[PDB]
């Protein structure tokens, strides 16, 4: 068998970013910034021909309804996609395609983003081509409306329609061949891997058959004999018949418990305590780190589509807590870390549901997408926040070192190091703390990289609130004066 859960990064780089609904021209430009800040790669929105939905006007979710496997999408043309992949690969920042293989469109008919028609009522997709024989139907799904209802029934979850999305027959050799041709075309252009959408709704054996058809990566950039990187979106918070552990033999799996648990802890929901993170990871009932793709939020659950609705998951709308959770995730050693990168929208929670959760990316109309301008109130650019990218640098310097020198106060303050490379103190209490601890670091003067620009003096004050330098004594102990409130954490580390 082939295993696909191993990614490939340039030395010093590891973290990936979901540039949600970014155009190809903007990602191509961003790859220089990403390389300079030693990110490893970018998850891109579905790049194949997708539905154009005009009621409501051009929602983000139209891109999760494929119309064909041509490569003209809201983010740009096939030419712009290949320009992006070439430029990014040449910079050592790789591309992971959001691959939508479980389904085509919902009901109704229309014209996709590349001019091909679709008809969900007659199951006709002439741009592929698919017809009714290529879909699950009444022979495979016994629910009255043909949709999924009982998530304790794996056959229903995998053969019925997710919210009416016409469900492809992944057991058929024709569908397996067509979908592998799509993936291999993108690998041939230089794509490094795939975020596979809706994997809980597909049979592992069908995924195995598709992945077995894949070509290895393009040796213009990648080592000879290297499998594509595959991570699978499987939503598994327990209490269902489909499990994340069914998919880990194929590749990595999205661990949604990770963001649920860190969200509840940092929010202090129902008496949670930051000190409980002392054993965070697989010991919390999660996937092993080697099999997991981890993240604080993603494009679905920042819109309330995850467990709890709103109130557990942390997003850029809860920026201070979001930064605390992301800093912990980046400083810890658990999973392949993905950072969400978002756009603003008029989130309007009524009875626990966002009435405006459909709104697409910043647009001037007609279904276009604006050019990105970070921090303009429309593009959030979390990956460009100093607290984020400086903790990515911390994460990179710490690579290969275990967690060491753990301390906690029993409640909402913790601290720990990564070997002799970095140390972080997180004060989620409502009072200030002065505490001397073994940091494990060599004696010297360090800057707090949460508030400052650099890791050593001169610390750099581009954010205006760079804290006083931290002195690590000869014995490695440092005295941490850590305040409560905004950015209530100090992180120090050595040079690469
Ligand atoms: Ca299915
Ligand atoms: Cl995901």
């Amino acid at each position: 068998f082939q295993y696909f859960g191993s990614y490939y990064c340039q030395p010093g780089r590891d973290v990936i970013v979901h540039l949600f609904e970014w155009k190809w021209t903007d990602i191509e430009r961003e790859c220089q910034w990403l390389a300079d800040h030693n990110y490893c790669g970018v998850q891109v929105s579905p790049p194949n021909e997708h539905r154009i939905v005009t009621d409501p006007p051009y929602p983000w979710w139209q891109r999760y309804q494929p119309v064909s496997y041509t490569m003209n999408s809201r983010s740009g043309s096939e030419t712009q996609f290949r320009n992006m992949v070439t430029t990014c690969n040449n910079l050592g920042v790789y591309i992971y395609v959001d691959g939508v293989l479980n389904h085509m469109t919902g009901g109704g008919s229309g014209t996709g983003s590349d001019g091909n028609s679709f008809d969900g009522d007659s199951l006709q997709y002439p741009g592929v081509p698919y017809g009714p024989n290529d879909f699950h139907g009444s022979d495979d799904c016994s629910t009255s409306d043909g949709e999924i209802h009982d998530y304790n029934n794996p056959t229903e979850v995998r053969n019925c329609r997710l919210s009416g999305l016409r469900d492809l027959d992944g057991s058929a050799n024709y569908v397996r061949d067509v979908e592998a041709e799509f993936a291999n075309r993108l690998i041939g252009w230089g794509v490094a891997g795939f975020r596979l959408d809706a994997c809980k709704h597909m049979w592992p054996g069908d995924l195995e058959a598709i992945l077995g058809r894949l070509n290895q990566l393009n040796t213009q950039w990648f080592p000879a004999g290297r499998n594509a990187y595959i991570y699978q979106q499987v939503i598994d918070l327990g209490g269902e018949a489909v499990k994340a552990t069914e998919y880990t033999y194929l590749g990595r799996v999205t661990e949604f418990k990770h963001g649920q648990n860190l969200g509840n802890v940092v929010r202090k929901n129902n008496g949670q305590r930051l000190a409980n993170l002392v054993n965070f990871g697989e010991g919390w009932g999660q996937l092993s780190g080697f099999d997991a793709l981890v993240f604080i939020d993603n494009h679905d659950n920042q819109r309330g589509h995850g467990a709890g609705g709103f109130g557990t998951i942390l997003t850029f709308f809860e920026a201070n807590m979001y930064k605390i959770a992301t800093a912990f995730e980046l400083a810890w050693d658990y999973g392949h870390v993905r950072l969400m990168s978002s756009y603003n929208w008029p989130r309007n929670i009524v009875n626990g549901v966002d009435t405006n959760d459909w709104v697409g990316p910043p647009t001037n109309g007609g279904g276009d997408t604006k050019d990105v301008e970070c921090f303009n109130g429309e593009w959030i650019c979390e990956h460009r926040w100093r607290e984020m990218y400086n903790m990515v640098r911390f994460h990179n310097v710490a690579i290969g070192n275990p967690v060491s020198n753990w301390w906690d106060n029993g409640f909402q303050a913790i601290a720990f190091g990564r070997g002799n490379r970095g140390f972080i103190f997180i004060n989620n209490e409502d009072f200030a703390i002065t505490q001397t601890l073994q940091t494990g670091l060599p004696g010297g003067e360090y800057c707090d990289v949460i508030s400052c620009d650099n890791n050593r003096p001169p610390c750099g004050n581009s954010g205006g609130a760079c804290r006083a330098t931290v002195i690590v004594n000869g014995d490695g102990t440092a005295t941490f004066d850590v305040p409560n409130g905004e950015n209530p954490m100090i992180a120090i580390h050595v040079f690469l």
